[PDB]
């Protein structure tokens, strides 16, 4: 009942950006060039590269490929998704306004509420869950839209389509998607209307636990342009090295993503029959007030699930030191299964009296569930919650 | 007669930050912790999240810090990263004195990017101490300096320039000291307040890491600048970070080669009739060469001049060269030329490239470490190719 | 109707010899040491030997710089007069080795078909102390019954079973569950399965065999980067996601190329038509993304074939995410002796496919075209 | 009055194997190239690279340079030191005798010994700082003999050429020097006669203490072929990354060894002037026995430098235990001062790339604390 899978994906992501004649070895794969600079044949050069930061071969390949599964003409990469938010960010100019969703990241409520908001940029932080909200918040002033969805961490989900309707209506208005949590294997926000689709590419994209980095892609011409000037000129750029890791974790992010699909579907199903467990967040379950919206933009589902334990503080923390399997640890989207407490970890960044409306709350636990057998996994989970035994 | 050498400047560059007692290994080198993410013992609890913070990075940042004379050091993606990331310090309002002749993405990001968050940019001499005076209101809440400047190698007086910018309040001093590296020269025992480098060229010196480097001693402004670097995340990868810091440990033997080799390049340069005018730190001709002695304990492998004739015969130089590489950067092991105009500096106004000196004759060149009598028969040849009107 | 998959495969994959306790860091992926000097092997190393002996279910690996430097160390476990028994269709390197330098140094070398048990239980000799078998073999795919090859090379004398589990991989085959004494590897195909690491891996249970590889390990200094350690590591833990796909695509090309009528014939362990089927299926939990086939017509009709690929890449090597075909008689067994390969069956008209993890739709569409070029 | 440095050293260092004409990009350093195959045109053409294992871009890049810098036609680059001597081991066939000197690397006689010696191979060791018991122990069968110098730790230094006319004169009989400790900066083995100048990559070459890789530096044509044949066949083949960071380490040899030779000369002459040192063994100090081989031999001497503390092993061990800056370790040839206790007075010092008033100081500050006043 999903959207179908995207055409060519597996090979797309196996071999854009990684044709063998690129190089005079031919190598199947692309070499990991770290030249700083190049040389050039005379001067004023309107051919080859000139300066890593501002572009080489390395990025290039990576971004050729992200931008293909994304479905878009271009793509940009940054030393991280942080970096990535911050040179959008730079898109605009004093005067500007910022909306966001109300539940994101706890670094992106961070930068915009603490760093951007002195710069001359007025942020609003909005539910744009609820449509029409979005549509009475935008103002004249308004120049960028920043959603999440599903958000993190209480996997609020955003019609896209709609969203990008009521910011397209009027104005010149930026419509960025953060669609980490997702992968573009899940969820192509430009094919839905979006100007941006982003990533922190720290987590599922590269989905090794060993890269920092965010990607960028779009299809519009000028905004392009803008982007390309100033990931060369605020040079918040990824190492080549790191470049190649996550173009080589990227050819495996279609068969990644399906197990963190099937994985994270049991360990939702299985917290959801649990009687120490409250209640239980994943856009797969029927239980989820977007379920069906989710089935409608989206081809599956992540291994990310929120739920609230029964109980307190202490069952949630107790919960957390009886796993043996899951590990206590910030991040998510890689090979390995995470458990947090974004209240106290992740989201700490975010007020506090935020964080109560928002329901991050003492009992909110964040799973992001990896490749392990799906056996252990229920098993540790079962284990631990026996461990704490909250009131049933 | 330049300033004695820092004292255990070698000893530090291979030893601050490796102690082996830091690994369970007892590793001499530390190892390379690509690790995104590390265990906790309890919620919020040692390392987070590898951005925050990590083992390879710290390290590099406690060495670089021994280097500057510095308490702490932040690195970063790129020096125009660790740029942006000062900058941030500032609020709607500031105002910020750049320094006239600068790295053209220093320019662009000043002129045409700060400039549209509410702060106010100020271009200015700042090699003439009383133009900067001048130019301080109380909005200015940064200045920012390089010298030897780039590609024009003016120098500044650094502890006259912190004496005038501190005089009235709080105005940060950076000194973007990538030319020098802090074997040479240590902004911040001469009153800066920031050491500033892209790391890209000398302080790695392999021409194989992109990275930005900001030593700092103020506690306050130490945290400001922590904050920023987590919260804008413009970080180093943790492997080049490891090629930096590995980079590091031949930075005392790779400057003094670069000045020996310098030095014989700019002396070349200068009494070579194919020459208008030779811009070296080094040489008796330098307008501030005294100055230098007293601030440093060497020059640098960038040597700046001016061929005579036209564009014309710069073209026919950089053409004939077979040694040197036609190619933008600098502070590597391999000698480069370019011609700033055109290259690494088109993103400086034709205007203010002309005002400051910056014309279709000015050739830079960075020094490499290559046999001496090789680097001067290279550019012996290709004047001689060029044979402009002499 | 495969062997059930191996419990805890994938937990082990991703978790043996990566505890965080094992760094003062607690780190969730281990750190790349490279340093050569310790203050008074390596850790990344040893993490990796961990994991991949787990996988095997073996009490220890040792990890080489490649398939061939395991494969020389191994041999350096014998002496000279010692006798070895290969299989007959091998890794061309692997054949080129034995016979053409080995052999120099004082060691037997007996190629025999182990494929028929009868043929190894004659072939064995009182000199006879190292037993070497592919299977399924490269590229031809004969499929020996390891466990069987085990009773007998082990009823008498000292004799030590080697199987090359390249193709398979420990998530398909555990030569060690089966008797065998040695599961080694070149690493460098489905191992790693990212077609960027060169790298040797040597599985073993046995205590002294391991203290005697282990001393040849560091004796011979065949050891490999600890960086590439790592990188393999990390292209450990989608093994299971890997093969999975790997066996649904080589299956369907499988298929696809044995109902195809410019095909002679298709030797895939997973079709019925395979020789050996049965006897994969009790010793194999599934199959991989190796599909041998012969064309149709000649030497042009194969070079027309692989011309006319544009998905596929014509190249060497195999086991990486990428689809590769290539002429083994031309390419990967040139090393191998005319004579040799025509016996075998690696004809001018053998053909083998490496088949990666690129959309099912994608791949068949591009051998459906190329054979149509070759047979118009 | 040594051999003048040799020409174009730090040039070929940098240049050689690096020319961005190579890279469609024009990089000016060589890309890592982890590519373990690369595309073919049509099957079995005559054409660029097909496996990993037999050539890759990176590696070749790193072969080239370090051939130039050895004044060799051909490079062959290893896993190890290790990997590369069981390499040129492989050469030979059963029967044949290996004549290796006897005061070697303790990998290179344990190989002999212990594994070679089981495959048909004689192995003899000689005394071959006499060169007539050399001669006197070269049969028909001998095929290859192995010599190293200075030797580790008592750096006793041998006649290469003297070696070399030897063995040439007897025929078909390769001399390999083990050049680990000296690097192509300061000796150039294949200049004086030998066939093979070989390194352990691990100690000089590379010089950072963070890649484990050999090397071999040859000239002769069947010998480069036969050399060449076993890289592949055996496969004990380095990382593209390790040749990498190793190319990039060579870059500043020629800095970084003068720095050694500056610091180790220093130090040798600072113990040789210490009551409480009773003798130091260094090939720059007019008092080594064979400084005038050396001059010859050589273009300069390293950071290596062996000595002989007055007393007994408990001075010895009094003095390395109140080391504070040299590191006490087991390896070598790296930026970083180390010690070493392999006589029960005898201290080996790696010599590194500190400040040298450092280095002294520490030296002083331990030699006291054994020899209180
Ligand atoms: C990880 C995270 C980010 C931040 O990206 P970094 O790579 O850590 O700078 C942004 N958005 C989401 C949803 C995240 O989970
Ligand atoms: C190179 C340069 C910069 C910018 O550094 P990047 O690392 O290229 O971003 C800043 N200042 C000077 C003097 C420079 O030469
Ligand atoms: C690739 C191959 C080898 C040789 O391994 P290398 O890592 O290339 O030295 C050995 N056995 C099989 C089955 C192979 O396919
Ligand atoms: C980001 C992934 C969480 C982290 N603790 C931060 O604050 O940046
Ligand atoms: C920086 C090294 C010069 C460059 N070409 C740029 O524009 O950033
Ligand atoms: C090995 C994968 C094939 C190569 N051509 C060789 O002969 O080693």
């Amino acid at each position: 009942g999903f959207l179908p899978h995207f055409q060519h994906f597996a090979t797309q992501a196996i071999h854009v950006g990684q044709d063998p004649e690129q190089w005079t070895s031919r190598a199947v794969v692309p070499p990991i060039s770290l030249s700083t600079t190049f040389k050039q044949g005379a001067p004023g050069q309107h051919s080859g590269f000139e300066y890593s930061r501002s572009g080489n071969p390395t990025r290039n390949c990576l971004e050729k490929a992200v931008a293909a599964l994304d479905g878009a003409k271009y793509c940009l990469a940054f030393a991280s998704g942080l970096a990535a938010t911050v040179t959008i960010t730079h898109l605009l100019k004093a005067g500007d306004q910022i909306i966001c969703m109300d539940d994101v990241y706890g670094g992106t409520n961070r930068y915009f509420r603490q760093v951007a908001s002195e710069f001359g940029l007025k942020i609003s932080f909005v539910d744009c869950s609820k449509i029409k909200l979005l549509e009475a918040a935008i103002t004249p002033e308004t120049k960028l839209v920043w959603i999440e969805t599903p958000t993190n961490p209480t996997q609020k989900v955003i019609d896209i389509e709609g969203c990008a309707h009521i910011v397209h209506k009027h104005g010149d208005i930026i419509l960025v998607v953060d669609n980490t949590f997702m992968s573009p294997y899940f969820q192509r926000p430009l094919a839905l209307g979006a100007d941006i689709s982003m990533y922190s590419a720290t987590k599922y994209m590269n989905g090794h636990s060993d890269v920092v980095m965010g990607l960028v892609s779009v299809n519009c011409e000028s905004l392009h342009n803008r982007l390309r000037f100033l990931q060369n000129s605020l040079g918040a750029v990824p190492s080549p090295i790191d470049c190649y890791l996550c173009n080589r974790g990227l050819k495996t992010l279609h068969v990644r993503m399906e197990k963190h699909f099937k994985n994270g579907m049991a360990v939702a199903q299985f917290l959801e029959s649990n009687p120490w467990v409250e209640k239980v967040i994943y856009p797969g379950l029927p239980s989820h007030p977007q379920h069906e919206l989710v089935k409608r933009q989206c081809t599956g589902c992540t291994g990310m699930v929120t739920f609230y334990i029964k109980g307190t503080l202490q069952h949630a923390e107790i919960f957390l030191k009886n796993l043996k399997l899951f590990t206590l640890a910030e991040s998510l989207g890689g090979f390995e299964s995470l458990a947090e407490l974004p209240a106290i970890m992740t989201h700490a960044s975010v007020l506090k009296n935020d964080r109560d409306v928002l329901g991050i709350s003492d009992t909110l636990i964040r799973l992001s569930v990896g490749l392990e057998d799906e056996e252990d996994l229920l098993e540790d989970l079962d284990q631990a919650l026996k461990a704490a035994h909250p009131p049933s």
